[PDB]
């Protein structure tokens, strides 16, 4: 069979998502469960205090009045009649590189697919212009066909970024680590029309660790970037110092 | 004098936060910057699409019309006059164990207090009754007191869960790894007053990986559980295998 669950964070009507769904429709059964509108910065947020409305669209897609994580979670806990085999999230309007991945709703939807039997993919198109969604879609199509022939470890979550170029201009595929940024920009305080102060979250800081081997570098050099993400947040490297510290607390 | 920034995800009115703030005010200068509403499930979502209104309450707590991550992020990028020395989030009404940390606003607040340099603690009280916030407050007091004299690595973020028991009934402190949960409970479908289907996210699933060494195991045996969390999401251990697989993709 191969049943693919697709979601995104740009909203159910986004171009990135429609192109991905059309292209993957040739590989298996595609279900789309996506937010009804733009949910950037949603990260892995779940809506817990309120219930969500859900609408079946004329085109077959399912639109949810909730977050990207809400979409995938609901989809794999009863909203879909049949359990999907993997999650693919995207194609995002914009890159998800380095520190940005921590806040990304696109990455979060993929992460929610860790419960399934096959790898989950998050896919993002770089730049600000978004001219070649078809390139990202082709990359994903290829990854899935291979995953069928050549299994990856279970609970593999791949963060994929694709240069906004024609497929032929792509310089290769690279396994990368997450780059880093410098400190975030300060908050911006303004005064609203009634004289109440308001504060914007500042922009992310400039790229810091962006050298060879990072996702930033691969993208800046026209390579598809593929980063495998941890599903266990335990800092094992810290155990030695922390455990001895806890031992010293016994009085 | 030690500067502590306190936040939470239960909201600025929560008993857990009030107790924690009263207790730690003895150890240093405390600034409280917390959401004006219950933001359970917020994960590290950030408000990017709009500016945030912030207000000072009569008791000196700062109330933010946004997420727990918004609170800490704004607090450390120009809302406050001085950089805090550490961030303490909680005390949460309910445990944050294993998988929970992906969605927890409380954990995210502490985590935001890390990858901008600062040490940080997330603190959660177990169970569903929350009879002994004072116990979690006392535990945190002792850990911070000790941290001042017997320093942990500067990059440390701790996820702390406290059994809901009188302090005298705690069996100890334990370093732990994140356990795992079984599949989450089914979505709960209802109909709204106007005849439209609505769906509630179901409760977290039962403990799966719950044996010796895990946070669940420590909590089940009445120990305070202490898990250090990592800031690098790159799954390095998977690189070599993934790199090899990407080459076969390119074949």
């Amino acid at each position: 069979k191969l049943r693919l669950l697709l979601s995104n964070d740009d909203g159910v009507y986004a171009k990135g998502l429609a192109i991905l769904a059309k292209t993957l429709a040739d590989l298996g059964e595609v279900d789309v469960v996506a937010p009804d509108r733009n949910r950037s910065g949603a990260s892995n947020s779940l809506t817990l205090n309120a219930p969500l409305h859900i609408k079946n669209l004329e085109n077959g897609m399912i639109s949810v009045e909730g977050t990207p994580t809400d979409c995938v979670h609901l989809a794999i806990t009863g909203v879909l009649p049949e359990m999907p085999d993997m999650v693919v999230a995207g194609i995002n309007a914009g890159p998800n590189l380095g520190d940005d991945v921590w806040y990304s709703g696109t990455v979060a939807a993929a992460m929610e697919g860790r419960f399934l039997g096959l790898p989950a993919l998050a896919v993002s198109l770089g730049g600000e212009l978004f001219r070649y969604y078809e390139t990202a879609a082709k990359v994903v199509y290829q990854l899935i066909q291979r995953i069928e022939k050549d299994p990856l470890p279970p609970s593999t979550i791949l963060n994929i970024n694709v240069p906004d170029l024609p497929y032929e201009e792509l310089k290769g595929f690279e396994v990368t680590r997450l780059g880093t940024r410098h400190r975030a920009e300060p908050t911006i305080r303004q005064i609203d029309p009634r004289g109440h102060p308001i504060y914007w979250v500042g922009a992310a800081g400039p790229e810091q660790d962006s050298g060879p081997g990072t996702d930033f570098f691969a993208m800046n050099h026209h390579c598809v970037s593929i980063t495998p993400l941890r599903v266990d947040l335990t800092h094992y490297e810290a155990f030695d110092q922390l455990a001895s510290w806890v031992k010293r607390l016994e009085m």
